[PDB]
């Protein structure tokens, strides 16, 4: 029951901070993705929920 598998709303300052968290920008982020990449992040887990360990299979 680690705290990591909740699902939440991330959006604004919330979702960048949780990708500078969970994904840190040496690696993934060091290339830039797309826009489609991008859009999918919001609806995931902005528009619907995701955990912070669902994010980071995002950014493998």
């Amino acid at each position: 029951g680690e705290p990591r598998f909740v699902e939440q709303h991330l959006c604004g300052s919330h979702l960048v901070e949780a990708l500078y968290l969970v994904c840190g920008e040496r690696g993934f982020f060091e290339t830039p993705r797309s826009e489609d990449w991008w859009r999918g992040i919001v609806e995931q887990c902005c528009t619907s929920i995701c955990s912070l360990y669902q994010l980071e299979n995002y950014c493998n």
